[PDB]
């Protein structure tokens, strides 16, 4: 069994369930990386894991290229071919490590999920799913983390045209987080 829930925001489709993100078929899934956007544990490494050893190699073409051997910075992100994910393309972005930049943090995160949606919008996909951003080794709290992942993206999709975005998470207990708090911000509306 694997929970869902969902809610309709304007022409736009917010749906939350439990599930492994690998194993999605939208446009898009969104990778949370490192900024060196090199391959470890978690959400990143099962994406890796099911991406095969072609998502690295692109990814630090990426960083010799484009970004000139820089490190991906926090709430900044790229994209990438699928692979062999099921999607089309991978966002990578990179969650703010906890109380490393306390009075940013909060705009930090918010920043991955805004500048994901944008891209979303710009290359005129339809779908994409997040898993739960800086909530692994980074130490963002789940209560807080998923508060500001659900007020983003419910604002972004208020405010614009996107499609169909999802949060799939691997763990109940995330799971049952993002019910309540998606629950509690429905109702504020
Ligand atoms: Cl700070």
């Amino acid at each position: 069994f694997q929970a869902s829930m969902k809610h309709n925001i304007n022409d736009n489709t917010l749906e939350i369930v439990v599930g492994d993100i690998t194993k999605e078929t939208t446009n898009v899934i969104v990778n949370a990386a490192n900024g060196s956007l090199l391959g470890g544990g978690g959400v990143d490494g099962a994406i890796h894991h099911a991406a095969g050893p072609e998502l690295l190699k692109a990814c630090q073409e990426m960083r010799n290229n484009e970004l000139n051997g820089e490190e991906l910075p926090t709430g900044e992100v790229i994209i990438t071919s699928g692979f062999q994910l099921p999607s089309r393309f991978i966002i990578h972005t990179v969650g703010p490590i906890w109380n490393q930049t306390p009075d940013l943090q909060e705009e930090l995160l918010a920043n991955c999920y805004r500048n994901a949606l944008e891209l979303v919008k710009v290359k005129k996909l339809s779908s994409i799913s997040f898993p739960s951003i800086s909530t692994g080794v980074y130490g963002y709290p789940i209560h807080e983390a998923a508060a500001i992942a659900l007020q983003t993206i419910i604002q972004f999709l208020q405010e614009n045209d996107v499609g169909l975005v999802k949060v799939v998470l691997f763990s109940e207990r995330d799971y049952s987080i993002y019910q309540e708090k998606l629950k509690y911000l429905i109702e504020k509306i």
